[PDB]
């Protein structure tokens, strides 16, 4: 697979021989052909390209990438320069001003020092068409993404899962509370920000939580 992490492709591979995986990647070629797809093929799977697997901290799941022009670019939440931070992003922020005390907003909506530093932010849909939420949705992403977590939660001991929202909550709903920690609360988008997200803290406690696993905490900060 191209453009996709070397240490990821080494324990993944496995998926991309699978029927599901095989059809998938032909319809997304005969959407593309048609249509305008995001994020582009190099960023797909950017979220392989920013740390090594085994450097995954703490996981942060999402459902669909963003459909407008430039925004996605292969992890949930996060938009490139020059478009400014989404309505949920901005309370992310928000929350981590008063959660960790050296936070600074850096007035962009890039979170690629997340990344770097073994926070993966995946969404369970990888690619959609230009304009059109949810359109790549039930065609084989949900599948390859589960096989993901489920390689992290089998493979990997005491990392930091952050479950906002009710898809989240059900995409991680397999996930070893035994071997791994588990934060939920609600979305950050305006329209449920008020249930839980704001004070949910989620930032120093998975920080809290990295230490007594022995683990590097995240700096969040570093943007």
């Amino acid at each position: 697979m191209e453009f996709f992490g070397e240490s990821w492709k080494k324990h993944l591979s496995g998926e991309f021989g699978k029927p599901y995986f095989i059809k998938l990647m032909g319809f997304v070629a005969e959407e593309r052909k048609h249509y305008t797809v995001y994020p582009p093929p190099h960023q797909v799977f950017t979220w392989t390209q920013m740390c090594d697997i085994k450097d995954v901290k703490v996981v942060i799941l999402g459902q669909d990438p963003y459909h407008g022009p430039n925004q996605a670019h292969g992890l949930c939440f996060s938009v490139q320069r020059p478009v400014p931070p989404p309505p949920s992003l901005e309370n992310i922020y928000k929350e981590l001003s008063t959660d960790i005390e050296d936070f600074v907003h850096p007035g962009h909506g890039d979170l690629s020092g997340w990344a770097k530093q073994g926070v993966l932010l995946l969404n369970a849909v990888l690619t959609v068409r230009a304009h059109q939420a949810n359109s790549h949705k039930e065609r084989g992403w949900e599948q390859f993404t589960d096989a993901v977590v489920s390689w992290l939660n089998q493979n990997s001991n005491g990392l930091v899962f952050l479950l906002w929202g009710s898809y989240a909550q059900k995409k991680g709903s397999a996930i070893d509370r035994k071997r791994h920690h588990v934060l939920q609360t609600a979305h950050p988008s305006p329209l449920s920000v008020y249930r839980g997200f704001f004070g949910c803290r989620h930032f120093s406690k998975t920080n809290e939580l990295l230490q007594k696993s022995g683990k590097k905490p995240i700096d969040w900060k570093e943007l």
